[PDB]
């Protein structure tokens, strides 16, 4: 396999399906990336993560630098070796978790004093041995005034160039990993356009839509995606960071997004929320205490093959670790089955029908 | 397979190795039973418990009756079905967790008001669908005066007869499960003898040594085992309840014990303690932060095949669920490997040498 090759196999409207080939493996798109905060996808062995269908996972630069430490992970052979996941890993840059500041970067106290900058973020991602490296950005909160959105976007573009140069100057990283740029601009079309133009001029292997799902509603997010995604190079992956709910994902794919990550299936799994084709349920609810059905009636995951709602209800009620394990495996598997249905439907030219059918049932 | 058949294949001094055959499977002895407190061996799927080598697990009557409830489990098809473990399950009777009281039984408040008695304990164990049912006893704390030890022992023997009759009166239970009696008498030889005689007169499928590992030291426990185990019928299994550490197990086998359970490998696994052939280690210790070796250098478990001390150190430090999962799997696997080495050495007539070698290295 090459360092990086994105190929689009089929299209339907703005939606695409295809593959990213990298040295450590192939990623089928549209893709969902489980989040492995501090070198673990919570409550799952890597083999279980793979068994659910994941092709790639996400690691958080900010958290890993705080514990166990980036240099330590490098000394131990890199993140893949450390955690036992040998397929691609994407690392975020830390901009989201950040949100003293200056044009040079940021200093902050560990929740010890730490520093992030375009150069240091790229370095940490190198030390981790990331396959997909993200530019270091400044993420403005919502709502943002046009002036402040413009300032953070402009700084992010200067930082995107610094990220590009840092990545390129490190031969081993440049030859073996990929670098994605991050579009900013809040909800403003003109700023989103300026940001897309700046990133395309610099040139990246992929383009993330940053700064969404930070407090604007789905309607607004979709409105911004409507104009923002077409601004990005068509022939590279489009990554919507930190999204999201199943319906968010479907609508974002309809608008040209190829990659997703979110803590929702894992975090809310531990909390008792299980995804089903008829919408989410909270397994802690008393109505499930004697329900012998699986979490979802169609799901092919090992959890739905083997255990009842009643059992998982008890485990979560009781605070048992196995409850977190089973909920998380099911939810991640559900997400991967959603992505597979999306990929197949686009391939077969029936994605619009799938989206309609999905919504009708999920929100019944 | 029969309802119950214990066969002794080989002996060395007081030590024995053999098999218990039951309808749901064969149990190799000496046996270690992982404890599954409230219908789960903490942090492990049942398939993982089996993969470590366990032939049987223990469930706690007291806890299960409180949550999710015995009647509820019965309605859902029994404990095996509920938790997904299809091999034998032994249930304790509740006497240990108990320790208003009367000759009829005990009432207590949930940590709702609940009741236990010989009849109710046997009933709960039936509702759970237990394969090995334990008589309901009264467990005196250590130290005990001779008078109080005698009173609790005598009550326990009356309760053993009530347990026997309750079990026998329930045809489905009598035909498909086994019933073990529990010897009491604290540290007193005469009381232990009276208790053994009473239990043998009633007749049970197996005999537990109760009331030890409740505050007396290993020396005292071993002294009591020295005279107590030979009092029990030789041709039935001997079960030392709530023991214990690897060295406890080895010494108890040397004294004629066939079955063990304890929370130690699971509970202390979650706390950071890993068993090794060179003694226990606490993985949280800073000395392990960059140690690339497996938990134990010889252990054949999947954890030792795949992850380093450094990684598990980080997980436990961070409070990650995967840390509990990996520690627990390793510790249970270690215990099963200990039992296998014990069984093989007795079979081969070299158990005394094994015990000496084990101690020399474990305590080096
Ligand atoms: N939802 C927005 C988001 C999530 N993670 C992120 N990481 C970075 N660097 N930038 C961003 O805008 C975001
Ligand atoms: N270590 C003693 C012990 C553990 N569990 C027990 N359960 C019962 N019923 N009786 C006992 O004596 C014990
Ligand atoms: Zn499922
Ligand atoms: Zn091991």
């Amino acid at each position: 396999r090459p360092r990086f090759s994105f190929s689009i196999a089929a299209r339907e409207g703005k939606a695409r399906t295809g593959t990213i080939e990298m040295k450590r493996g192939v990623i089928r798109t549209p893709a969902f990336m489980p989040v492995g905060t501090a070198a673990t996808v919570k409550a799952l062995k890597p083999e279980t993560v793979r068994a659910t269908g994941a092709d790639i996972i996400l690691g958080n630069t900010y958290h890993l630098m705080l514990r166990p430490g980036a240099e330590r992970i490098a000394k131990l052979g890199g993140l893949h070796s450390f955690m036992g996941w040998d397929r691609p890993i994407l690392t975020d840059s830390g901009g989201f978790q950040v949100m003293k500041q200056s044009e040079e970067g940021v200093t902050f106290k560990s929740h010890s004093r730490h520093m992030l900058s375009p150069e240091r973020s790229i370095e940490i991602q190198h030390l981790l041995g990331s396959d997909i490296v993200m530019a270091f950005d400044e993420v403005t909160p919502y709502p943002a005034t046009p002036s402040r959105a413009a300032s953070s976007m402009e700084r992010s573009m200067r930082w995107a160039k610094r990220s590009r140069d840092a990545f390129d100057s490190r031969k081993e990283q440049a030859e073996n990993a990929a670098l994605f740029g991050i579009q900013q601009g809040s909800v403003f079309e003109n700023l989103r356009q300026q940001s897309a133009d700046a990133l395309a001029e610099i040139g990246f292997d992929g383009y993330a839509v940053g700064g969404l799902a930070v407090g604007e509603g789905q309607d607004e997010m979709f409105r911004v995606l409507d104009f923002s995604v077409p601004m990005l190079p068509d022939d590279k992956p489009h990554y919507l960071m930190g999204v999201g709910k199943p319906d968010d994902i479907v609508g974002a794919v309809e608008r040209g997004i190829d990659m997703f990550d979110c803590v929702l299936p894992t975090r809310s799994g531990r909390n008792g929320q299980a995804f089903t084709w008829d919408g989410p349920i909270n397994i802690r609810n008393a109505r499930f205490s004697e329900d012998l059905k699986p979490l979802d009636s169609e799901c092919h995951c090992a959890v739905c093959q083997k255990w009842s709602r009643a059992y998982i209800h008890h485990l979560i009620r009781a605070g048992e670790i196995l409850g977190a394990m089973l909920m998380t495996e099911h939810n991640i598997a559900f997400y991967q089955q959603l992505m597979q249905k999306i990929r197949d439907s686009i391939s077969e030219g029936r994605f619009s029908q799938f989206a309609q059918d999905f919504r009708a049932r999920y929100f019944a």
